[PDB]
């Protein structure tokens, strides 16, 4: 009878997490304003319509904006939530630099309003979908939870760090609160059905969607930003986690809340980084297609390598990533091939 | 003609700044929600009614909350502002620890909404009243504008740092913006008339109100947290600026905006810290009263000395603080004697 609110649940990570919630026997209620999700032929976002088909279970959904205080108040009176998993936000790094106020409005004001209504209704159990960009430029590797946070170099990253700090302070002030902050890097891959996945609008900003678009013929060549890094092959080494593993980590965090854990922070990841060229090669193998690329200048603010240590999650969340590079690529490619234009 | 919006202009630093604006020939419009200011017998806050009397000039005033987007929209259509000086916020360091969400809501969401409406109306000139607590615990002294920021532990400090970062990012994204961030420590004293000053606060940020209250006989003794610090007399050395000098610094910042300066950051202060015992002594002299004190243990997290270097402001704002510790004490005492319960 108690429900789990999932904000931004129509999106890439959200929709995968809704599916995992349903399969694990929880009752999700999703809100989304369709900022970055596709509308289906019915009331549901297309992603969540397919989730219903994939699971045989229904998703309760309300189209609303977390910036709408009155809608939030109504939502919290209407449903009895035992916890909230918070994905609603803006997440494009390049757009954040250009439009910082939008990022701070949606991410900060949105989160503060959510926390306020949660507090008002005594829902004091939160999984926050954070970002390992909060660690800033790596001072050692792999990044663990003891590594410094802050000194991010873009508004997106700062907004994530600021939210973490607000949550930490809330939990300090009220020990009844339980919150799990999950830090990870690049979600990749798709549900094994190939029926849902990441559906970028326009030219993709992340590597893997771009590479899949090259493979499918929609793009000519991948731009590789620098090949003179202090890495094995010269290209940037980055951290890629299968979205299904990531979604399962959000479930493990939800369960951790039941232990009355207070404020906890965990990295989610495989513990192994891959270079740009390693991902291209893996996508060529998965796709059976040539993926042309062109080396261009380093991108402002990029470092040689960043990857996370997931040992703490393994020990305290009972969680490990099961899906490796080839699976990420195979699952991405299936989504791409089955859905050449996305939703 | 063009006006200067002063948010939180009914409060202590705000009201003094309004008077300085009037004396310098600007046209102020104040907004305040009376969260921490006293209502007068007419439409104006008592502070601003007395400012009118002091200057012989009128202050326009609207009672509204910076959290109210619709009220902000109406305000910016109603008046034509050339610039905004932003004091509206919560500012009790001790209260922030107990109620962090309120600090983040008012300070962050309030500022974001202000910046958004400013952008929407092409008002791109801001003086932000910041806090030198953004430097965190001193790594060297005196603190200058090159010193690291962030690493504040209290929510108030963090909120101020986060606002600075949002403003910096806004100005990075739009070079047409001009903003001056003013960092200072503890305002004290009062207008020389003795007719305005700081009202009794719930949770003061500094010892001066307590010392004045001991001298007036409202309190028995001052608690001195430690007398074994690495300082000349063993008591903690802290940074105090006369509120009139502070207010004049906000005017200097306003003028700097005309230079199309972009984002600029200046410390304001006298350049010399004062110990607890020096303040006691100075208030004894000013008051002609004995001020008993009791040395108690150090407060966890307190440092021996913390004060700001104001050289950059002299060089680039043409501004110096002229009023010293004795004057701060004399002016505080006059306000206290003329107005034992504030307004
Ligand atoms: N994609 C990544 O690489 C990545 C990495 C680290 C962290 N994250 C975090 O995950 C979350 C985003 O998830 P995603 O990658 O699935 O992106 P996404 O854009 O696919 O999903 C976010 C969802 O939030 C919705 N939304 C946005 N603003 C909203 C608002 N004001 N009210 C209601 N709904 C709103 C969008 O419509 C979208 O459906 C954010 O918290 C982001 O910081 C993403
Ligand atoms: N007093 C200090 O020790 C100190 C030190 C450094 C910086 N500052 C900064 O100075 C400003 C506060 O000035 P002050 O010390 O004169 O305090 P104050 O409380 O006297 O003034 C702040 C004013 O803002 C008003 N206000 C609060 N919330 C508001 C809201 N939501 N909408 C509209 N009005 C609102 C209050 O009613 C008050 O009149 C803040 O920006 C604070 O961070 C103060
Ligand atoms: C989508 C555009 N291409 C890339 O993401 N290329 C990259 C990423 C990194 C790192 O280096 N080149
Ligand atoms: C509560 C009033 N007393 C003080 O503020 N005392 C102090 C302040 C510092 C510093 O050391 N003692
Ligand atoms: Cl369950």
């Amino acid at each position: 009878a108690e429900k789990v609110l999932v904000t931004g649940g129509a999106g890439y990570i959200g929709s995968h997490t809704v599916l995992e919630l349903l399969e694990a026997g929880y009752l999700p209620v999703v809100i989304d304003n369709f900022h970055n999700a596709f509308r289906g032929g019915g009331s549901l976002p297309e992603s969540l319509r397919r989730v219903q088909e994939l699971t045989g279970r229904s998703v309760e959904f309300e189209e609303m904006d977390i910036l709408d205080q009155g809608a939030l108040q109504r939502l919290f009176k209407k449903y009895s939530f035992m916890a909230v998993i918070h994905f609603a936000g803006l997440k494009a790094v390049g757009e954040s630099v250009q439009k910082p106020l939008d990022y701070y409005r949606v991410n900060l004001t949105g989160t503060i309003q959510l926390l306020e209504i949660m507090k008002a209704h005594g829902v004091k159990n939160l999984v926050f979908s954070s970002s390992a960009t909060v660690y800033g430029n790596p001072q050692y590797l792999p990044l663990d939870e003891a590594h410094p946070t802050g000194g991010c170099t873009n508004p997106y990253g700062k907004s994530k760090f600021f939210i973490e700090e607000m949550i930490r302070d809330l939990c300090q002030a009220d020990k009844t609160w339980n919150a799990v902050l999950l830090r990870y890097f690049n979600p990749t891959g798709a549900h094994a059905s190939g029926c849902i996945g990441e559906d970028p609008q326009g030219i993709p900003n992340n590597l893997m969607p771009y590479v899949s678009q090259v493979a499918i013929g929609r793009r000519e060549a991948l731009n590789v930003f620098g090949n003179d890094y202090d890495t094995e092959d010269g290209t940037g080494v980055r951290d890629y986690i299968h979205v299904v593993d990531l979604a399962k980590g959000h479930i493990a965090a939800l369960r951790k809340l039941k232990e009355q854990c207070g404020c906890r922070i965990y990295n989610l990841g495989t513990g192994t980084g891959y270079s740009v060229l390693q991902m291209v090669q893996a996508m060529e193998k998965a796709s059976g297609k040539k993926i042309p690329y062109k080396v261009v200048a380093r991108r402002e603010g990029d470092v040689a390598a960043c990857y996370a240590n997931p040992s703490l999650a393994q020990e305290e969340l009972g969680w490990t990533a099961a899906l490796g590079l080839d699976r990420m690529c195979e699952d991405l490619w299936r989504w791409q091939k089955q859905n050449p234009s996305g939703f």
